[PDB]
DNA sequence: GACCTCCCT
DNA sequence: AGGGAGGTC
């Protein structure tokens, strides 16, 4: 039962210039959420402070905001954002244990202090789920249980900083933490806090239209089936399709019949019900996920959505986005793409600006494999899919048909994602031997990429892990498995991770550089979103001409590869128009 | 509460 | 390759 002072007021010894700090936000979504307690551990002892007290105290608030007072935390973004909503600035965070753990091994799934501490045989702190409970039983406990927990977390952070930093340094990941991921965390905090404005009237009118179209298609489905049923029930739908209407059963699921879109597409020539079910699903997905889903998370006071970017989740170093997810808003089909009309600038006479890398993953691959043919292709800024068709089919530019380009494109994705005989076959709807011939001809045209693929697999086996341009790592223990499927998946991860991961490194660095350029130029332009290889901003209309030159340049110069990077850009009144 | 089709890069 | 988010048990 760890010693600490349950403090009634803030004292000078709580404001040392080095400390572990816990600002606890228990709600999963930390936007405008309560801070339930504070703990500080420093050279003078261990302290718990009630937030009503600490956050009203001018000395404490100035300490929080002083860059020269260094704090070590876990998930400093959560605290920073929660504090921003209360008008308080958090500065001087020099060590974030969540990001440190994530870099050391993303596969551990570290999401609390206890899981991080377990990596170094430190168990004198409880998992958050043990203290707060799970699901419906989730609750803040009484003060003495709460206080002890926060203090134990702080004490763990204080104890673990040094060994985590030592291991990062041995991995050559110390600059990755200190110069990339930690400064990025501040930039993401500002993006989440600013949020993105939504035209909720426009979404509601879309929702009304969709509701009418759904009622129509739905009636049509019941007419064509000859009865009413729950179209979203796999049991009822599978009975209608595969028993009542006798459609061929092309694929089963562990429980019943598959009605995935790929199966339905193949069944459409047999019965008119099938196109209507597909249409119903496109509409229903829009309605349910995007319209209703966005509307439920829009803040009614500002009409903004404030995503949370999970910076310590993906196995490759990408971000993810949640509540809402703003990295999967429809774009591919026009009907869906119109959802983007509802994402608007947050001030009048401002516009949305979007800049995206062109083929970043293939250009990274060109660089890392040093394939002469691929590098020349990007040096000429060729259409990479047409060029790959020309090579694999041994034809001139004029003889590449649309279908040939389409298939070369699939091969390029396949090569990036780890090249499987069977996997390319499923994808192109072709045979296994056929897919192998495409891959062999690819590797004959790009022998540098073949060498890379062989070499990276051997390197993952030898070292136990693969690395990215900026020294992110991924351990791949399944690469020595004697099970074919398990081993092959590890091999694909070995081939793909340095590509997807290095692309993630580059865009993160560009975000950092951009943020610094925007400040130097004193532009009001603000970063709103990152969607893997693109950045989305809003700015005054009067800044567009300048952003057209600045943004692509910063993004293109973020790193120097053996091939150029290229960035395209667009702007307009809504996110839809920025493209 | 847990398990298990479709949107994005 | 990497993610986030209703029916049935
Ligand atoms: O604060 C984001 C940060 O917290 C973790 C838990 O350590 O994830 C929590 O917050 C996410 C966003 O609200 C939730 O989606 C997630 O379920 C919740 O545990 C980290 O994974 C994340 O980096």
């Amino acid at each position: 039962k760890m010693a600490f002072t349950l403090a009634d007021r803030v004292t000078e010894e709580m404001l040392a210039d080095k400390a572990a700090l816990v600002v606890e936000v228990v709600e999963e979504n930390y936007h405008d959420a309560p801070i339930v307690g504070i703990a500080v551990v420093n050279e003078h002892g261990r302290f718990f402070l009630r937030p009503e007290t600490a956050l009203a105290d001018p000395q404490f608030v100035a300490w929080l905001g002083d860059e020269t007072k260094k704090k070590s935390m876990f998930d400093s973004k959560r605290a920073a954002v929660a504090l921003k909503w209360k008008g308080i600035e958090l500065c001087g965070v020099s060590f974030d244990l969540l990001l440190a753990a994530y870099l050391l091994d993303p596969a551990q799934g570290v999401d609390d202090v206890a899981a991080a501490a377990k990596m170094k045989q430190y168990e004198a702190v409880r998992p958050d789920e043990a203290v707060y409970g799970k699901g419906a039983k989730r609750a803040v406990p009484d003060e003495p249980v709460l206080a002890e927990h926060l203090v134990r977390k702080a004490a763990a952070i204080w104890a673990l900083e040094r060994p985590f930093l030592d291991e990062l340094r041995r991995n050559e990941q110390d600059r990755l933490l200190v110069e990339l991921e930690q400064p990025l965390s501040s930039i993401l905090a500002e993006m989440e806090f600013a949020g993105v404005k939504v035209d909720t009237k426009r979404l509601e009118q879309m929702g009304e239209e969709l509701a009418e179209q759904l009622r129509t298609v739905e009636q049509r489905i019941y007419e064509l089936a000859g009865q009413e049923f729950n179209i979203n029930s796999p049991k009822q739908l599978g009975v209608i399709l595969f028993e009542k209407l006798q459609l061929p059963v092309l694929k089963k699921s562990k429980t019943g019949y598959s009605t995935s879109a790929d199966v339905l597409e193949k069944l459409a020539p047999y019965h008119e019900i099938v196109e209507n079910i597909l249409h119903y699903r496109q509409l229903g997905k829009l309605q349910s996920t995007y319209i209703e889903g966005l509307l439920k998370v829009v803040r009614p006071d500002t009409k903004k959505v404030h995503t949370i970017f999970n910076q310590a989740l993906t196995q490759t170093g990408r971000l993810s986005s949640t509540e809402p997810n703003l990295q999967n808003i429809p774009i591919r089909l026009e009907e869906g793409r119109k959802i983007r009309q509802a994402f608007v600038p947050s001030e009048s006479d401002w516009l949305i600006f979007a800049a995206d890398y062109s083929q970043i993953e293939l250009r990274v691959l060109a660089h890392i494999a040093e394939d002469d043919n691929l590098m020349e292709a990007f040096r000429r800024d060729l259409d990479i899919h047409t060029k790959t068709a020309m090579d694999i089919f041994q034809v001139s530019e004029d003889e590449v048909t649309p279908n040939m380009r389409r298939q070369a494109k699939a091969v390029n994705f396949g090569i990036v994602y780890g090249i499987s005989d069977y996997g390319l076959a499923q994808n192109l709807n072709i045979s296994r031997k056929e897919a192998a011939e495409f891959i062999e001809r690819y590797f004959e045209s790009f022998p540098g990429v073949k060498r890379y693929m062989e070499n990276i697999v051997q390197e993952a086996k030898q070292k136990g892990y693969v690395t990215t341009l900026l020294h992110r790592r991924r351990y791949l223990p399944d690469i020595t498995s004697r099970n074919f499927n398990v081993r092959s998946f590890a091999e694909r991860m070995a081939m793909n991770t340095p590509i997807q991961g290095s692309a993630a490194d580059i865009i993160k660095k560009a975000m950092i550089d951009l943020n610094a350029r925007l400040k130097e130029e004193r532009l009001q332009a603000r970063l709103l979103l990152q969607v893997h290889d693109e950045l989305i901003l809003e700015a005054p209309k009067e800044e567009m001409e300048r952003l057209c030159r600045l943004v692509p340049e910063v993004m293109e110069q973020a790193v120097t590869l053996r091939v150029p990077l290229k960035v395209d850009y667009h702007y307009g009144s809504t996110w839809y128009d920025a493209k």
